[PDB]
């Protein structure tokens, strides 16, 4: 086992503190830190590191679920990669979160015991928790586009407001374009109203008002 | 796989934050980050923490447009370095995007089943599709020197507004000439018609300008 | 051919006059009207009787534009109750729109040579492009729940103004719950927030509300 | 580069200037139609610059631009 740098952690750290938890650079640098498979005790640690007290108990509380629906889908397929072919293989929830016999607080003994699949599994649930947790820390149909506001920073607000919401993932493309369409303000609404061709895409509709708009 | 650096995906973030997308030293960070041949999954997440929501919208679409076209290419020709020689190895845009079967979301699959011909291709595609994006984001027939502005930045201007446009690269230079020519007003109109020789190119004009110029 | 009486077009022009062309009831009343399968000199008539020029116009359009996609159905499927077997049956525009050798302005020849199915094909054609010009002639993202407003009229509205709106028809359930859940004034909101059950429905949703709605 | 369409002239009297003025010039003559492009496209006073830039199809050629917006323009 080796450690991650405290220099790079702390860098991470800063980063957190002041870009926030949800910023696409900040997602950028922990998948940089999430890049080798890391053992239970080096994610625990990094997340008590970087994250605030509250934020760590959500995602403590996120990671376990995450890490249950994958032992879930294990229990549902004999072939995970964590899993073995015989029954003695199979992969406790205190074998992932590091809490079985020979890993309490030592990671060299967990990093002996572990499989990459194992490892691959924690890292994956681990991201995804963090992506749950940062998406709760910190509303699309009150978005509308400001009198001063570009288009393309209005559409920007408006893919991630939708896309990070509750609504399934078959009904964002037509909120996007309705709410395109409604807010996004008369001029626009006039310049897409007025297409001589149909515009059935967010893209499409994004690539012809670029074309078509008022230079200002 | 390796993924590239954090840092200095970092530095290139705020570099595209600073400078924007079309100066070029942000296009020659580009070029630099885009040496070595990216995996699909490389180059999504660098595009997705580099640039904002609705550039990303944009650089997804336009990357997807020059993929097809390249997928068309290589159905038009069997010896592409993506293509084998036999039927079995022809490209599927699922194995481009990063789409195919062993591939989604993983990308160590992603590295042992690409060939390097894919990898550059993809890479290429992207950094075409980034210079679309870069050019719709954010006249050079309306520009004229100021009755108080120097002569070396109404060049500065110019250039930077003709080199930056839809013209061909070989009708540039005339253009740039005779919009010294007719531009620039006509004391500095005069000082070019009343040259003992005939000057043939921008940098020649410029030179001749800066040594007779009126000094005020 | 036996005509409609003109007491009933009275009452049925002074319902149009008095509730407009969208209501339930005037709906309700054409549906009545519509029972019979009408020849094309009825129904003509019949707009001509009960609505105003300009919307006589726009259905006199769309009655086309629906009858033309009826005679390409037909032309996909030698099968339709309009149609025949051999290719002399096939029903041609001139024939549904009552334009035709032999039925150009005479009710009785129409009647005379003219098919059950093409009566229906023509009644069901015309009551759609009535449906079309209704909600053509006199926004769901701009709706919301007044202070004074009860519930269930508010959820009237909106589900009226979704429905008969642009979305596809896969989106229309998710769309109202999301708006039930953003409108609907804060002491709703609430109630809807804390709902120990999941609601994924409209009707669940409603049926929740009712029950557990503040009496006032 | 100096030729704009005044406020009181017609389309066709300032594309008929402007053609000759490119073509009567020191241009290569692969750089003539790209011009007068662009120079429709930014001369032509703002009405007529909506009306090409608002083009549902993409006009690549100085006769189809001319055409479209002889079409399309206000008559006045």
């Amino acid at each position: 086992w080796t450690p991650l740098e405290p220099k790079l952690i702390t860098r991470l750290a800063d980063t957190v503190r002041t870009k926030g938890l949800r910023s696409p650079i900040t997602m950028a640098e922990v998948e940089a830190l999430m890049s080798s498979p890391l053992l239970p005790h080096d994610v625990t640690n990094l997340m008590r590191v970087i994250l605030g007290p509250a934020p760590y108990a959500l995602w403590m509380d996120a990671w376990g679920v995450q890490l249950q629906t994958v032992i879930a889908a294990a229990t549902r397929d004999p072939r995970h990669p964590a899993n073995g072919q015989g029954r003695g293989e199979r992969t406790n929830l205190n074998r992932l979160k590091g809490l079985a016999d020979g890993m309490v607080g030592n990671p060299q003994g967990q990093a002996a015991l572990l499989r990459p699949g194992e490892l691959v599994a924690i890292t994956a649930s681990a991201l995804q928790a963090f992506r749950e947790v940062a998406r709760l820390a910190e509303p699309w149909a009150d978005i509308m586009q400001g009198p001063s506001e570009s288009f393309v920073d209005f559409a920007n607000r408006l893919i991630k407001a939708v896309e990070g919401s509750d609504l399934p993932p078959s009904a964002r493309a037509p909120v996007i374009i309705d709410c395109f369409r409604q807010k996004s303000q008369p001029d626009i609404q006039q310049l897409i109203r007025t297409a001589p061709s149909t515009l059935t895409t967010p893209g499409e509709i994004i690539k012809y008002v670029l074309d078509r708009q008022k230079t200002a």
